[PDB]
């Protein structure tokens, strides 16, 4: 089998970038990204893409209108396509499909998503594959062009392996055969689920150590360095923070917990639950340190769940902000890429009285008792801190929840700041 | 400044012995004296049969022994003679035999604030206290010591502290690059070692938890672990599902971490790390249950072969070995065990399982003697010899139906051969 036309149902953070790179690497393949949201689809064909992703616009504009298309005409793209990506929806596929088509699930949860889709297709010639994304937001384009591995799951039948290899053929345009893993549908789903849980666990583990460091007068970045030098552990994903965010980590871990309880594995359920427990603890612990240090205007720098994205889903900034609002604080929030109205939505009255969304970081710190850094945006370490201290109410506090002001502690102290940082007394 | 010319090590064990042998080997100008109250052990060090099995140790020991490496029971003399004293109540004996400037260095991971307690004694009576935890793993101790990922040295941030720290750095710099040596304060060094072992143990419990999920859902844990391991942010090491981790350090370190957290009023951090131990104990009970269940829910007076008693391969160490627990779980159900391990001494196995041992336990000289007339064979240690055994011969003299319980994934790739021979193979992380 040969794939010549690809439809993707979902023009989001996964759907959008993935297809843009596919169209970019496979000029012979016509890629049509479709969405019910016309506002989003228009923004894709606009010069201002609906999502911020470094290098995406360049990639999109390279192949757009040539082999990459963004449309709201869903039924047509489904009918036209040889492979349908999914980033109840299986029903709309059936109504507009004839003959042989490959239906591929990219989303991590629900856990047995591909198994449920295949269930519908039998209740009515479609092939169901599992192909989870491994890209992280902020580095999506770089991850998609050179991934650590590609994971494709399909039935161990002649028709299943035929569809699997048809999808492998697409990736082999730019991904080495050595990096592509093929397996059954479930092993692929379980593998993605477990991988994200291992990743989230690393953060909770180093965050738990950061609490131990604050309590004992050690430095978590010093400890993390020593831990990271063991090649059996590795040096990546050991950066202590206010807490992990994103649409996937907490959702995946919780879905893992539910599967375990569904399978009568309560110890495995309690084992992975601790990853979430520790994360929520780290957040409460950080907010408490802020309230406690302030015996009031507060500047919140960074609202995205990580840098280089406008995504705010499950961002620790949301929780820290809400924890302070519940104590009656007046917040001034700045984020370089997060849209104003998204911040308002996230915090909902209470928002009307307490929350102000600033256009620039200096506007936010103007007349603030304290500045709280929740997202590791690079611009934050290059700000004029003498200028900020100037227009700040005194005593002026800095709460660094991302360790971005490291190396500036001497400068900031002599300026007149009282700096509080995660994982350090 | 300062130069170290004589080193005494109080402790001739798995850490003390190999460490000093490599130091003497790399620093011919330094006289290294390993001392112990146990004369039997000290004699064994000067004997052609070293008291511990460690690949390449005898070659290293015999290279520098009697030249700059010495094993003695004369503790007080070696302490008095030494510029640096290694420790692998003992600070009292150091004081009684020390004068002037000496550096006292703690190598043991727990008690958590060991170096802080030693320093406390020295002030209650010119000694410098350092922290220098080992990072070697047993079985690969010599290879780890000659090329470690990093060396960690902790000392006081005082002029005298940094002078002692750099004096110890000077020793390692004979064969360890400056780029791999980390210097910090005493506590940050102690905490770093404690946390590192906890991260390592956690990786095993995490992959073991997934192995349970695989058995329940018909996935393969080695397939899953491969996919996880290809992410460079996670890494591919320490992702081997097993019956459970053992060793003197992992459970002890994690439990000591839990106690420190509760002592510091951090109960959530305590419960977070406790799960690493909970999962490990679970994996063990789960494996033993799978054995009892596969044998018609009764193993009383049924002969069972236990292959491997060491907590890992290439060592004779049995401390906290999962083999101990699986063995005891089966003995409690009345099974007759035949235990074989290539390097674990017979009497150590007997001690570990204590009557009950007299009636149920037999220690075999070779693996075929153990499987002779057994209903089931249980592989608990990943010894390389186990994958190269004559399995047609074993099936021959085995009571039938013959079961194989592979708790280390060492019989992978042999499943086809073993099934056609007539075995029913049960393996961890696979339905
Ligand atoms: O050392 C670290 C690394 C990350 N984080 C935080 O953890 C969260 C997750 O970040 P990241 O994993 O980089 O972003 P995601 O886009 O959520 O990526 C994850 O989720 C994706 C969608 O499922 C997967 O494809 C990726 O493999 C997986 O890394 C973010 O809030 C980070 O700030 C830390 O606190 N410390
Ligand atoms: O992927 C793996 C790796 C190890 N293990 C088991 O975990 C236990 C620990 O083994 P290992 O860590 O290899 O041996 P140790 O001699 O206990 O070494 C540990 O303990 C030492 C003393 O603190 C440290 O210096 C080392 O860095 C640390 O690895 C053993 O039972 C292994 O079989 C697994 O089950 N799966």
């Amino acid at each position: 089998f040969e794939i010549k036309k690809i439809c993707c149902i979902g023009a989001g953070y996964v759907g959008g970038p993935t297809c843009s790179v596919i169209a970019h690497m496979c000029p012979e393949i016509r890629v049509t990204v479709v969405d019910v949201n016309e506002s989003r689809i228009n923004a894709w064909n606009s010069p201002t893409l609906p999502i911020y992703e470094p290098g995406l616009k360049e990639v999109v504009e390279s192949c757009r209108g040539k082999n990459l298309f963004f449309s709201t005409n869903i039924d047509d793209a489904i009918k036209e396509a040889d492979l349908v990506f999914i980033s109840a929806c299986a029903r709309r596929i059936v109504q507009n499909s004839n003959g042989y088509k490959i239906v591929t699930e990219k989303s991590t949860v629900p856990v047995r998503a591909a198994e449920s889709i295949r269930r519908i297709f039998d209740a009515n010639n479609l092939q169901v594959l599992s192909n989870p994304e491994f890209l992280a937001e902020g580095t999506a384009i770089k991850d998609l062009k050179n991934p650590d591995r590609v994971l494709i799951g399909g039935d161990e039948t002649p028709e299943g392996q035929r569809a699997v290899q048809a999808l492998c053929a697409v990736y082999e345009h730019w991904v080495p055969r050595e990096k592509i893993l093929t397996t059954n549908t479930w092993s692929s789903e379980l593998s993605k689920l477990a991988a994200n849980a291992f990743l989230a666990q690393r953060i909770s583990s180093i965050n738990s150590i950061s609490a131990l460091c604050e309590a004992t007068g050690a430095d978590v970045e010093e400890v993390a360095t020593a831990i990271g030098m063991d090649q059996r552990i590795g040096n990546k994903f050991l950066k202590a923070s206010v807490g992990f965010g994103g649409s996937c980590f907490q959702k995946d871990v919780l879905n893992l917990v539910y599967l375990c309880e569904a399978l009568n594995l309560p110890e495995v359920a309690r084992y992975w639950q601790q990853v979430i427990d520790m994360n929520d603890y780290q957040r409460r612990r950080f907010a408490s340190r802020i309230i406690d240090s302030l015996f009031k205007k507060i500047a919140i720098l960074g609202f995205a769940f990580k840098k280089d994205t406008g995504d705010t889903r499950e961002s620790s900034s949301i929780y820290i902000s809400k924890y302070l609002m519940d104590e009656g604080a007046h917040l001034h929030i700045y984020d370089p890429k997060v849209p104003r109205e998204q911040i308002v939505v996230d915090l909902s009255d209470q928002v009307s009285r307490l929350v102000t969304i600033s256009k620039d970081p200096y506007e936010a710190c103007d007349g603030a008792h304290a500045v709280v850094i929740c997202t590791e945006w690079d611009m934050f370490k290059e700000l004029d801190y003498e200028r900020i201290h100037k227009k700040m109410l005194k005593p002026a506090f800095i709460f660094d929840g991302r360790r971005v002001l490291d190396g500036l502690h001497n400068e900031l102290q002599t300026i007149g700041f009282q700096i509080e940082t995660i994982g350090k007394k």
